[PDB]
């Protein structure tokens, strides 16, 4: 097995060494600038609260695994997990409602939990002043990790298995050759490596600069305080660090708590964000590192803590008879989206990161990475953890600083899934942006792009819209970042003609004599067809899991345009093209460009699409002139355009691509031509609803690498007859009909109760799935939701979806819900 | 017809990312190559009441006054004494990339381009008789990637064919691709003696002489936008050409615009631009020299490294 | 219905002379008496990163948060510590004139 160096002996790096060893990779050296007995990173000060429930399925699985692993990690009969359970309390109605949504996550992810009344909260946690408690969420399997003890036991058993640990060793650079890592520099020389994994916690950006990699984490300080002995607690717990009560979250006041014997530990996010310059920390001599003197602990700032102390005394009056004993401002890592940073760097083959990871998720992250290193894939979907998920504007130090500090300020807030940041905004805009503002676009952002969700100009259409198209009132939650205007935009798309801004769709140009060869190997399609063909196709991993679903348009012999899913795809293609180029001939070279930012696209869709475009083009747009799923170059309003005939909304028309400088003209030309046909601009809310009526899958929610194409109902997109492609061998024998889990379309029976995503789905009172995508279907006039379900459940069966604690009846329905004969699309 | 007379149609075919902001500032647009180019900005009329009389030109006759305005004098004034933002987006922009890129450019141009990345070089393209086909800038952005500021689509086609020929007849290490990226990117010329004062408000990068020397390039972040900054100025003042992707352009513009308010920043158009560059003696290919002239006749000897092997 | 809920139509019946400038500043408009009235300006979102934490209000519940925004806190902040321009155009304005006016 390859030579591995791990940088960092925190809870992450030692768990990784361990997970690798159990997989038979023990040629490992772990380095840490601190002493092995107390390395002095964040792991050396964490209080160790482990709350498993999380809106993210992957984070929740990492947490469940960490709990299981720490419970089994034992010496002298004492494990590294004290399973006292966990309790989140609500002091506002808003929080009470949110706990019901969290109870849904728990059921969805297989975590047992209960909602408690105020009385039950008092029975479980008598120190609570019940006067402001409205309810609690109790998860009996949560508890306290002994993180620093776990590190020692992990070092012990991996050492026994051959792993080498070198403490008091500072990494100062990374050695490389030919675009691949070769070693790790220290003052005493170079340590050779075939693989380096940076598990350096909040030092991660500093390690990244060593190879020119941007690591989007910000070191931030967070206050942690221990009280003096609390009189009410006298005699109750083992000294000095015993605990018997569930760990306690008070998210309304940004606080959490645990016992330390008869003292309390208080964690506060109820202070200003406190960025830390790691370069000013100073080099700690290993022999000087102790409990109150380590790089991760900065001086306590009492002034910042006073409001938290007042709120603490209100929640837990017994603590008012104690005082603050010791505090510190403890450093750890935040990221722009709260997700960790895992995977292979873009800059250097063989260099990996596993950084910005809570103790809560540590073992799960280590397991995923060990699967990635040893098999080439993680058994858990890393779509929201991969370092390559970020767009270029999202990796600047300024964006990382601003958004991570906002993540810290909002860490415990109740937030709607569509809630945008208010800053930074307007980073990336399409060429149509001025016209969109004229039309009163409501913009939300993703990947740095400003995306209209609907247009206030279209409000004027609701007075004319048939009542059959008007949806019922929404509740306050599902109504946030939604508008009845979306119904009018769906209406016009289905009955007239609409212009959607598809500019933000990731757009990759793969060119060169080795382009076809590259794509033939990576995708599930036979792409060797004369230019002009558009093909919907998947990218699999070696296990057959779905890495991505994309379109490939062959624009010429050696040039293909891909509609991809984001920067994970971009980095995937970049590395694969580089590898093919390096090891191939003069006829295998291939270049990959992300052209999204330099180009634009209008989705011109609806039954009057031909009537409109024929006013501004002399090209032939009839079925004879351009068949479904074909592309050709045309001129529209004087602008050279690549037109592709397909429609994620299920209507007649084309995606119209051109260079950014031409975009506004193309837009204006179409806009003017469309006036007699009642053309409108249509935003993402209508777009998402329409595509769900079509049953089209969205990568990252509807399927991920945890699913094969047959489970996801995407068998049609896999040409099993191909001679070769990544994942083919893994798929041999598989069919949709024999799949144990299948992605199903649900419609909500009451016509009214809209769900949003992640809600657990029940069949015969058992949790058997969860909502992946959902929207109100304006054409079918009811809410729609998709969920994997046991292959046993059939079309026509009834299921319940739990939404804020209420069961909503839904029916498994055949898809597409709209135009299954494709009469709107084809011909 | 006057030499500047524009068509009234077709117009607005190609516009830079700053186009909405330019209209807000009452840009007077003329077109070339399909691009709408501000010649000056009516917003700057307000500056003439404040301008020193030494900067006010005499009346123009009717002919030389067509497609001209006294506003250009105020824009020249502010460029020379404050800080101005010019739209350089229409400058032909070619990316020459691949392992055979340096080899291609070494043969076609009159410069030694084999220098560590970051160098910007003003250089000529000659024909076999020594006549001047073009005058361009070459910025070496990385080992195998160069950005060229070219003179138009005659250059583009010249490079396209030459790259194809080299690729066809060369090895696995001679291949080279040429892309015209003008339409996908943008550029602001940020020039004048207060240029550093302005940009340092919106960037943590080092823009002092130590951080970026004359005729060098490096990547920076300005107003949150990744930018390639090149230190040179066809108007003869301190500051940089700031390049970025089209989708980022408006943000970069707005960031700079806001930073520049206390320094009296203005948008400046092509009339001032042409006058300032003539005060600098900088040549314009196609009028000041063509293939009928050699570099020495045109006063461009300095740009020809006669010591090159080939 | 929330007490601030606006109609979506008819709208823009009466607008002040500053209306173009207000749209430039991303005004969120509600109507009363036919007049379009900014309730706050999205341009001012940019000020929240600079605002002292003492001025930042706690989260609102869903109901009291409808037709409200944290941006209002920044606008109050600047009015109390700097200078603000409010559009008072919709204030009913009557001219009473003639020799019997004072009487
Ligand atoms: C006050 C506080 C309270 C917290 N509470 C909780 C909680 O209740 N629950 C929870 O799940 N998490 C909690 N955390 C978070 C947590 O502790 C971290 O997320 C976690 O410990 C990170 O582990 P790590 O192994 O990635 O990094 P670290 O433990 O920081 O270890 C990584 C390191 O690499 C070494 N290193 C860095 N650079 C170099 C170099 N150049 N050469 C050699 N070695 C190097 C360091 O010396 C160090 O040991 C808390 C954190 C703080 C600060
Ligand atoms: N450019 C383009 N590329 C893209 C998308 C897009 O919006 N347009 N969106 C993403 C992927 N998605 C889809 C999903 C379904 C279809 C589609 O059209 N499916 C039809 C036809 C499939 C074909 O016969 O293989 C079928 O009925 O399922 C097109 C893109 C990313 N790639
Ligand atoms: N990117 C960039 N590329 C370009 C132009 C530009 O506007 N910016 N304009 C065109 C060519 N022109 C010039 C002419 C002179 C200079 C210049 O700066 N000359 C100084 C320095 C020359 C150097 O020492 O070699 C000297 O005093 O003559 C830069 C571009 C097309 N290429
Ligand atoms: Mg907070």
């Amino acid at each position: 097995t390859p030579r591995i160096v791990i940088i960092g002996a925190g809870i992450v790096g030692t768990n990784l060494a361990d997970e690798l060893v159990t997989r038979g990779w023990n040629n490992i050296t772990v380095l840490d600038q601190g002493p092995l007995n107390m390395p002095g990173g964040s792991t050396s000060h964490a209080p160790g609260l482990v709350f498993q429930t999380n809106p993210s399925k992957t984070m929740a699985s990492f947490a469940k695994y960490t709990v299981e692993k720490l419970l089994s990690l034992t010496e002298d009969g004492v494990s590294c997990f004290n399973q006292v359970g966990g309790l989140e309390v609500a002091t506002t109605e808003t929080r009470l409602a949110d706990l019901k949504r969290k109870l849904g996550y728990a059921a969805a992810w297989g975590i047992e939990g209960r909602l408690l009344s105020p009385a039950e909260c008092q029975e479980l946690y008598p120190l609570l002043d019940g006067e402001n408690i409205l309810g609690g969420l109790h998860v009996p399997s949560d508890g306290l990790a002994s993180a620093a003890r776990a590190v020692q036991l992990l070092i012990k058993r991996t050492e026994s298995a051959g792993v080498t640990y070198r403490g008091s060793t500072t990494v100062t650079g990374i050695e490389q050759s030919g675009g691949r890592v070769t070693g790790v520099q220290t003052a005493d020389g170079v340590i050779p490596a075939d693989i380096v994994v940076s598990c350096a916690g909040f030092w991660g950006a500093k390690i990244g600069a060593m190879i020119g990699m941007a690591v989007p984490l910000l070191p931030l300080a967070h206050q942690y305080v221990k009280t003096t002995p609390v009189p009410a607690q006298q005699g109750r717990n083992d000294q000095p660090n015993g605990a018997r009560l569930p760990i306690l979250r008070h998210q309304d006041q940004d606080l959490y708590y645990r016992e330390h014997g008869d003292r309390y530990g208080i964690g506060s996010y109820a202070h200003r964000p406190m960025p830390v310059d790691v370069d000013t920390l100073g080099a700690y001599a290993p022999e000087t590192v102790s409990e109150h003197h380590m790089p991760s602990r900065l001086d306590f700032t009492l002034e910042d803590f006073l409001p938290a102390w007042e709120a603490t005394k209100q929640l837990l009056p017994a603590l008012a008879d104690s005082e603050i004993e010791d505090g510190f401002n403890g450093i750890f890592s935040f990221t722009p989206d709260g997700g960790p940073l895992l995977g292979e760097s873009k800059e250097l083959d063989g260099f990996y990161v596993a950084e910005a990871v809570w103790v809560t998720h540590s073992a799960g992250v280590a397991k995923a990475m060990a699967e990635l290193l040893t098999t080439g894939r993680s058994e858990t979907d890393l779509g929201e953890c991969d370092i390559t998920r970020f767009e270029d504007v999202q990796l600047t130090p300024e964006y990382v600083s601003e958004t991570s500090q906002q993540n810290f300020v909002e860490i415990y807030d109740v937030l709607h899934p569509l809630q945008p940041r208010l800053s930074p905004r307007n980073l990336r805009v399409s060429p149509f942006h001025a016209r969109h503002k004229e039309l009163g676009a409501f913009f939300l952002e993703a990947g740095g792009w400003e995306r209209p969700y609907w247009f206030e100009a279209n409000a004027a259409l609701l007075k004319e819209m048939p009542a059959e198209w008007l949806p019922p009132a929404r509740d306050a939650w599902s109504g946030m970042f939604s508008s009845p205007i979306a119904a009018a935009e769906a209406w016009k798309t289905r009955t007239a003609v609409a212009m959607y801004d598809m500019t933000p769709l990731k757009r990759l140009e793969v060119s060169g004599p080795g382009a076809l060869k590259l794509l033939q190997e990576l995708t599930t399609a036979d792409l060797a067809k004369k230019p002009g063909a558009v093909t919907y196709t998947l990218l699999l991993d070696h296990a057959g899991g779905v890495r991505s679903a994309i379109t490939v348009a062959r624009l010429s012999e050696d040039t293909f345009q891909l509609g991809a899913n984001g920067n994970i795809d971009t980095a995937y293609f970049e590395r694969a093209a580089r590898h093919q180029t390096q090891s191939g001939s003069a006829t295998d070279w291939v270049q990959v460009r992300d052209t999204t930012g330099g180009t634009c696209c209008i989705g011109l869709w609806g039954p009057l699409a031909r009537d409109l475009v024929s006013k501004v083009s002399d090209d032939d747009f009839t079925n004879d002139g351009l068949k479904y799923f074909r592309a050709k170059n045309v001129v529209i309003g004087g602008i050279p355009v690549t037109a592709m005939r397909l429609s994620y909304v299920g209507e007649l028309g084309w995606e119209l691509y051109t260079s950014a400088d031409n975009g506004q003209r193309l837009w204006d030309a179409l806009w003017q031509a469309g006036q007699p046909f009642g053309v409108i601009a249509a935003g993402r809310a209508a777009f998402s609803s329409l595509r769900l009526e079509k049953g089209y899958r969205s990568w990252g929610t509807d399927m991920t690498t945890e699913h094969d194409p047959f489970e996801a109902g995407l068998g049609f997109a896999v040409k099993m007859a191909k001679e070769s492609f990544i994942g083919k061998g893994a798929l041999e024998g598989r069919t949709e009909e024999a799949s144990a889990r299948r992605l199903r379309c649900l419609t909500i029976d009451d016509g009214r109760s809209i769900v949003l995503g992640k809600e657990p789905v029940f069949y015969k009172e058992q949790a058997v799935g969860y909502v992946t995508s959902a929207a109100y279907g304006y054409t079918v006039a009811k809410p729609i939701a998709y969920s994997y379900l046991p292959g046993t459940v059939s079309v026509g069966d009834s299921v319940d979806i739990e939404y804020f604690g209420r069961r909503i009846t839904a029916t498994v329905t055949e898809d597409p819900l709209y135009d299954p004969k494709m009469t709107r699309l084809r011909g």
